[PDB]
């Protein structure tokens, strides 16, 4: 329902998206571009929005993450609650692709994402008016 926030296991990023289009991670919490709305698009499928920026999480076919107007297809992930208790979000366009932060605060290839890595995990965080 209510906005909320991406933690990143990999250094403790905040998932972030400019109003420019440009992704990437911060430590602080009162960002407000880290707030984001999870929409369940479907079971298991969620488009990532920032709410300042107005603008949906996105993933390209050469493993860029950047964030787009426009809602489309490529704005389509699987959440998935991991064993661990963490989410995880891949793409559902390219498959073996998920969203990720390096332990750099950048966001993390596509193409270089995987199962067992930290770059991978969040846990999300919020609720609220």
């Amino acid at each position: 329902k209510d906005p909320k926030r991406l933690y990143c296991k990999n250094g403790g990023f905040f998932l972030r998206i400019h109003p420019d289009g440009r992704v990437d991670g911060v430590r602080e919490k009162s960002d407000p571009h880290i707030k984001l709305q999870l929409q369940a698009e479907e079971r298991g499928v969620v488009s990532i929005k920032g709410v300042c920026a107005n603008r949906y999480l996105a993933m390209k076919e050469d493993g860029r993450l950047l964030a787009s107007k426009c809602v489309t297809d490529e704005c389509f992930f699987f959440e998935r609650l991991e064993s661990n208790n963490y989410n995880t979000y891949r793409s559902r366009k390219y498959t073996s692709w998920y969203v990720a932060l390096k332990r750099t605060g950048q966001y993390k290839l596509g193409s270089k994402t995987g199962p067992g890595q930290k770059a991978i995990l969040f846990l999300p965080m919020s609720a609220k008016s």
